[PDB]
């Protein structure tokens, strides 16, 4: 049983916690509730902070007072099929090996599943630790609540005694990195600095040994990623969307100044030994466009290399925690900006970018944002209760088990079966011009062995390799993106058919030169 | 948004509060959740109350923090079907209208349903207060939400300018009194002195006008009617039941003083002026039979008769706040040793007794009972989630609704249709007896006019109401409890058999009696 | 697990059995499967039974070559409601009490 | 829950069975390119060694019909072998074609 403590003796030193605190709906909800801080008390000075205190991160804390909102987070949705790999013939990109050969990717790129596996299923793809990790078994798979207790009590490491990233099986990457995790958890929000930099009172950083700091984590999708445990009121907590929509001065909105003022953020900055340290992202609204861009974006989280010079670009360099915050068509300039990319390709040598799951960007001017509605409208919507208080559900998937809820209320001249048509008449269109794209790419690159070995000229091998960027940058948007363009409809046909004209180009410039050299 | 209050100073009055709050798992619940004290403290001695203070009885008090117990409550069971009167051949009891005849629940006398719905339900029922009120309109009787926001947001009242109980319809009756209103609510916690007595500090009693007595009610079934708000442990507060429990020292389980001793209650008295004033009852364990034997018991909670000489039992005397805490077998002593009956057959003249839902009484001894099984088991059992946090459901209603829970887990060796089966035997069989024992009971009813106007001897007559009295309570026992004999199958039996047994020996009695004034 | 007897020996004496045994669809079961007769055959004449040999009542003695007329046989339906008072307004006879009184039904 | 289960270890075993559908198809390609460039005997004979364990290692799982089920752990060490033998022989491969053409 918890005896709550006098928070008028943390007033005295914790001036923002205090304005945070008093103020907003969690004014009665004691520090007990998450903090253990009685030796701290005895220790701290106004600026050192003494023994430090513990702060609970697991989401048991806030379900005690909330089990709805907690219930409906970690519900396993059962039909989103799991550990299912893109790079099949009946998933998402059929060609996918060939188009990404010499990215990390290649080794394994499944299907999103529910939000309850995020953090495991980060440490068990065979991408990302050159399989040290694993289930304990392969009945561990369906454990959510399991996996939200933590990640470590359904996990196993193969090697406790080394903490180095090395390939345990043969086809294996070890692609993860200490920015990765921000996107998965953020239990170590008191002991990573702001974007990650090095900083005295930072445990972790993006130059940290990744093994070490999986092994320190262990919730997913933390409830204070969206909402403040002090104020709780909502705000986002990922660094690289504070630094995007705040440092860089880009706003909430983009392409709309007005919508960017009346639905903004406020970075909040808490300081260590008087020195900035990390900070927070205070929303003008509930605004679950916002929340969901903490992750539901294209970034970096690894390294990469200078598109000047080709030189690498270390986890040392602030580029590898970067959100471009730009659409598919303003992409290029976003990574030209910031000298960037990710990978040269196997075949073509080509540099290239690597584009990962840019909902928020994609959504942006579409028919739904423009009118006001925003992810959780369609992916979290209000319970409807014949009886009952109503709650914001929590458990963010398809709007095809929701239908009433999330499409029929505003579209009430539709049955469901008729919504679910529309949903399919956009995903099957798009992916038929994915499907097309990456024929045309497939046609480009099988091109370049054959005009290498026919001596055609590095001037015109090169000329190809731009084309290339282009041809995979206006393809790969699509297969990254999660709704195979539903979120916008118009964007993903005039995306995809560029990428075909780009790469038809690069075929018949091959072509050409291949024939010339016969001749 | 709620500001919280310094609970250390109200301690410095409130010393049971103290106790109760700082130990339990409410110690971090501020009082400003449910109290509003401010002029309270500022002119509060430890001798004056000063100021009242304002108490939330709401149930939106307790569901801000426990939304799923709240919603699960709340729920409305649609197929629980409403307003059905068990006087019709489809009901409980056929021919209830002859048997009941001189009692006011043959103005109405419908099925229980959902929770939700007690306190309207007993404002607008028939038989209580002449049809005075009514749900707004019939679409209203839908809300049960509506219902447990208050009352009055569903009800109209016909004459909000007088407070009488009267007729306002031709075929409804004036039953209600200020005692019901203890098993449909708990508003009233406050200004109610224990068992209904006059005090100088309640602002009502059993000697109240209900009228004005029910204007001044809103919530049905308090969240606090089971859990203590202060210590959140578990509890009863419904003061006849504590009164048969400790003051009589009958125990929580009359029949097993183990069990009493092992599940046992602890009356707490609380003061007005330095004089007791109200009660509650705290449990040793979180036992749901005895929290739902604060209604379904038999009781009075009306005015009555003696036995002994026949005169009125009215409102003001103890006897109209009465939980027997008897079984079938012994209900007929318990009702001698307070000198106590309900009311005269309109038709035979006997005096008899009225029976209420004796749920908690039938249950004890029972092979289930026996075996440690509680009301809640059945009825509103742990939920089932495949990932979830676990809490129990609210919904108190029919197994048939959750049988997996509610019995197959202990019943591994049923399927679902089996267990149905077995529950069905016991009522079709149970229901047989009860519809055999008012053909009995009709039948000798039907002889009293006959025996009259044949000049049979008023002391035949009399060994007759004699007989009446004991077929009556052995049949009426199982058309007012509501688990047609599955919460005791033997006793429904041999009770019925004893019913039949004795309308047989009325029966023959007036018959010979008949027959020789004939010749 | 049973061993056959002879057969031929209780036709010896038993006719009747043997011109019905022999004829029908039985004709290859042997007695074993539902008669022990071991004592019976070495004290009885053809005019007296000697010791009186076991018969098998129960019902698994067919049930091990038709189970699926066993199995369809023992089927509870659980929609024929059980113990169901006919003597009541919602089955067969609502005033059968009145009707009937006298009978032991 | 059981029938995730399952199928987790299908999808899982089904990726990696496409994948090392790719490599062999990728390295049975190279075949014809090899001979034309005038790749020598000794390189393909090399190649057609590493053929039959890329095949071996592969063709048990699209043979065996529970798509991983029957032995998850021993489908994912064959799979992955399959796909090491066949990019050795890709690379193998390359390099001899590469050397023909300089
Ligand atoms: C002044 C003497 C203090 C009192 C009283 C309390 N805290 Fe504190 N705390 C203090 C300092 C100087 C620091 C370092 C950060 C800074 O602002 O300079 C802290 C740190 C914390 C933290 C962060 C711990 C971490 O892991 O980074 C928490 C959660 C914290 N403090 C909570 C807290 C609570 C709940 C208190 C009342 C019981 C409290 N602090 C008292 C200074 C002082
Ligand atoms: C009980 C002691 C609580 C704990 C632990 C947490 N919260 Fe809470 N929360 C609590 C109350 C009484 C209220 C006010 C309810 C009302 O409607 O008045 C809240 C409110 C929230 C809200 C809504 C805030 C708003 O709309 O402005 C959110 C988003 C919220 N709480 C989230 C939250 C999280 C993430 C917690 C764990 C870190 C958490 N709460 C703990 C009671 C309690
Ligand atoms: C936020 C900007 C992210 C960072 C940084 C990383 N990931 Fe991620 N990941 C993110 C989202 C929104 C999703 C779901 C949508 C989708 O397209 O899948 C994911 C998904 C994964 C998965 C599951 C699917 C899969 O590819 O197998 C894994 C295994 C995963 N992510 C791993 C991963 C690694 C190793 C990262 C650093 C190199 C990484 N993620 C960063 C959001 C974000
Ligand atoms: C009892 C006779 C079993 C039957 C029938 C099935 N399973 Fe099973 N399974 C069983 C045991 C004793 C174990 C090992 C348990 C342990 O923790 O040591 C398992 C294992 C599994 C696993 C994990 C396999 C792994 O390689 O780690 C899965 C995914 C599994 N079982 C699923 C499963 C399914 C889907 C079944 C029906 C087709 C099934 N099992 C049958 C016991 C028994
Ligand atoms: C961002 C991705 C979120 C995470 C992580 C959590 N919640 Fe949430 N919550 C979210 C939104 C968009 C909303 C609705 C805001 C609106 O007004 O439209 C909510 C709401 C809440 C509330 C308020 C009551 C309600 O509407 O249900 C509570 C109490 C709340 N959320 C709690 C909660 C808990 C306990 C979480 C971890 C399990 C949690 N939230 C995560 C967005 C996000
Ligand atoms: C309704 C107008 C929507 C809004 C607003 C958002 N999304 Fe969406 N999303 C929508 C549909 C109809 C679909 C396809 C669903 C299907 O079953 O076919 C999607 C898809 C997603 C997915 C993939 C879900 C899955 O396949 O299981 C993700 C990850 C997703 N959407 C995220 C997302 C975010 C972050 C949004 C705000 C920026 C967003 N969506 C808006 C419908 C709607
Ligand atoms: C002594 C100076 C007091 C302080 C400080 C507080 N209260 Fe009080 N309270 C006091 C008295 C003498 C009485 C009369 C009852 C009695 O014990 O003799 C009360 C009564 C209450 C009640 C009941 C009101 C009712 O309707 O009957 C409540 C709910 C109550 N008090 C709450 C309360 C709270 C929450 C306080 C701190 C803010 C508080 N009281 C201070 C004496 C004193
Ligand atoms: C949030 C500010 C709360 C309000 C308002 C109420 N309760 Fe509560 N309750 C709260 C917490 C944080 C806990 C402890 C949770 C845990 O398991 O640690 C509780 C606990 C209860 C319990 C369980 C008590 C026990 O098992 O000993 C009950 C029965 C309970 N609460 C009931 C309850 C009622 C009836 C309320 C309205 C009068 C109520 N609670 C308010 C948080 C909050
Ligand atoms: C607790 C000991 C009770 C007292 C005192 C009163 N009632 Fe009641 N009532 C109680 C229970 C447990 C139930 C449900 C079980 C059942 O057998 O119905 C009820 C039900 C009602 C109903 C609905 C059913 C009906 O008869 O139409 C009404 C209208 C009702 N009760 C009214 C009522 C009146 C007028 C009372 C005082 C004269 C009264 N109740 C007292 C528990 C208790
Ligand atoms: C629109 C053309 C209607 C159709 C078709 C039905 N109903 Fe209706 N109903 C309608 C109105 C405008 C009103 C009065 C509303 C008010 O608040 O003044 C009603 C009323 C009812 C009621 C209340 C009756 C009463 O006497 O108080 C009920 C129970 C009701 N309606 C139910 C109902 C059902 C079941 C229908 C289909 C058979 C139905 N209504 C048709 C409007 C219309
Ligand atoms: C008696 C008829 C009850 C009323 C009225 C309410 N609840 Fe209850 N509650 C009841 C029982 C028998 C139990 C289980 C006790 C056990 O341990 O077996 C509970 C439990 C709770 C809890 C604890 C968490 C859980 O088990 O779900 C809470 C928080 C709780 N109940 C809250 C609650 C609220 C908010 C109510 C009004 C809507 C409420 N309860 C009424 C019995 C009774
Ligand atoms: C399981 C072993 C049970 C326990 C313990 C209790 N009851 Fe029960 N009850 C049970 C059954 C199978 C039934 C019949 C349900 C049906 O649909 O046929 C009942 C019935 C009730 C009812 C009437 C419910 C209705 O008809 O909708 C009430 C009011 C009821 N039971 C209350 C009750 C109480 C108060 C108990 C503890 C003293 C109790 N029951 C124990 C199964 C079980
Ligand atoms: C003549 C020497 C006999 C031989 C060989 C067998 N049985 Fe017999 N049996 C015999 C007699 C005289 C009687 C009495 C009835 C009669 O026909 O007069 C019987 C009786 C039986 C019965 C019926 C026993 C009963 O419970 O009534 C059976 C089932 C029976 N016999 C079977 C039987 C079998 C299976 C034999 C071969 C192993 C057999 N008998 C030999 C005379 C003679
Ligand atoms: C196996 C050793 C058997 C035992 C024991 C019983 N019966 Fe049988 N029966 C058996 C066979 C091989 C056949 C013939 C199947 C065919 O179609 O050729 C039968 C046949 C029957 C029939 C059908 C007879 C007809 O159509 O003329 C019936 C009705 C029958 N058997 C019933 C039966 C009963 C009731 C048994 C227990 C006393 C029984 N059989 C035993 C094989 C076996
Ligand atoms: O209040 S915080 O900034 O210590
Ligand atoms: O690797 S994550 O971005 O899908
Ligand atoms: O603490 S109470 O008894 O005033
Ligand atoms: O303790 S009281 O008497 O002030
Ligand atoms: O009148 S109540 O007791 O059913
Ligand atoms: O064959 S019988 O009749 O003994
Ligand atoms: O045939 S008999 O009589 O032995
Ligand atoms: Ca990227
Ligand atoms: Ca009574």
């Amino acid at each position: 049983n918890l005896k709550p403590v006098d928070a008028m003796q943390c007033f005295d030193c914790h001036t923002q916690i205090e304005d945070m605190h008093t103020v907003g709906k969690h004014a009665t909800v004691n520090c007990v509730h998450c903090h253990d801080a009685t030796e701290h008390v005895e220790t701290a000075s106004s600026r050192r902070m003494g023994e430090r205190p513990v702060t609970r991160m697991d989401l048991e804390a806030c379900a005690t007072c909330h089990t709805a909102q907690f219930n409906s987070f970690v519900e396993v949705r059962h039909e989103s099929h799991p550990r299912l790999e893109k790079a099949t013939p009946t998933s998402r990109s059929p060609m996918f090996d060939k188009l990404i050969a010499g990215h990390g990717f290649a080794f394994e790129h499944a299907e999103p599943r529910s939000h309850a596996f995020m953090l495991v299923d980060h440490f068990v793809v065979d991408r990302a630790y050159g399989g040290r990790f694993q289930f304990k078994n392969w009945q561990k798979v369906t454990d959510g609540m399991g996996a939200v207790r933590g990640a470590w009590t359904v996990l196993t490491d193969a090697d406790p005694e080394s903490s180095d990233q090395r390939r345990f099986l043969s086809q294996t990457a070890t692609a993860a990195n200490p920015v990765c995790l921000n996107c998965k958890t953020q239990d170590h929000i008191l002991d990573w600095a702001y974007m990650g930099d090095e900083h005295e009172a930072a445990k972790w950083s993006r130059t940290s040994e990744v093994v070490e700091f999986a092994r320190d984590l262990n919730h997913p999708l933390n409830c204070f990623m969206c909402h403040d445990p002090h104020s709780a009121g909502p705000r986002v907590v990922r660094d690289g969307l504070i630094n995007a929509v705040v440092d860089r001065g880009l706003g909430t909105y983009p392409h709309d100044p007005v919508k960017s003022e009346q639905q903004g953020m406020t970075k909040v900055t808490f300081q260590r030994g008087r020195e900035d340290f990390r900070a927070i992202g205070l929303l003008d609204t509930a605004d679950s466009n916002v929340m969901c861009a903490q992750c539901h974006v294209e970034y970096n989280c690894n390294p990469g290399y200078q598109l000047s010079d080709g030189s690498r670009v270390g986890m040392d360099d602030r580029r590898a925690n970067h959100f471009f915050w730009a659409n598919v068509f303003d992409y290029k300039e976003a990574a030209q900006e910031i000298d960037f990319f990710d990978f040269r390709h196997a075949t073509t040598g080509a540099a290239l970018p690597k584009l990962q799951h840019p909902e928020a960007e994609t959504f942006w001017g579409s028919v739904h944002e423009r009118n006001g509605v925003a992810c959780a409208d369609c992916h979290m919507p209000k319970v409807q209760l014949e009886n009952g208080k109503v709650y914001t559900s929590h458990s963010q998937r398809t709007p095809r088990d929701m239908m009433g809820q999330a499409c029929l209320n505003c579209h009430a001249e539709w049955t469901e079966d008729q919504a679910l048509y529309a949903i399919d008449y956009i995903k099957n269109y798009t992916h038929g011009k994915i499907v097309k794209s990456e024929y045309w790419l497939a046609k480009m690159i099988d091109l370049f062995p054959v005009a290498k070995r026919a001596g055609v000229s590095e001037d015109v091998l090169n000329q190809a390799r731009e084309l290339h960027y282009d041809a995979h940058l206006y393809w790969e948007w699509w297969t990254a993106e999660n709704s195979v363009g539903f979120h916008n409809p118009d964007q993903a046909r005039e995306s995809l058919m560029t990428s075909i004209s780009k790469s038809k180009e690069a075929v018949s410039l091959l072509n050409d030169a291949i024939d010339a050299q016969v001749a």
